[PDB]
């Protein structure tokens, strides 16, 4: 599943544990990341997923509801 995938992506790259990364689940004020963390998420996603997230969207991207609903709809 696309979810389970992401979400693995997520918990590995900030160290995290993968209950607590949730579609509801903030990068920055949940999941400890700072703003360059989303960043080389944000390019592991696009390496792994081999599709391109304009800046415009990655910057609106929030929670890890933000990034799946993206990779999957592209």
């Amino acid at each position: 599943a696309l979810f389970e995938d992401i979400q693995a992506v997520i918990a590995e790259q900030l160290n995290v544990d993968a209950a607590q990364v949730t579609p509801e689940a903030e990068f920055v004020k949940d999941l400890g990341a700072d703003s360059l963390d989303v960043v080389e998420l944000i390019m592991a996603l696009e390496e792994k997923f081999g599709i391109e997230i304009p800046d415009e969207q990655a910057e609106k991207i929030v929670n890890v509801g933000d990034v799946v609903k993206y990779i999957e709809d592209n």
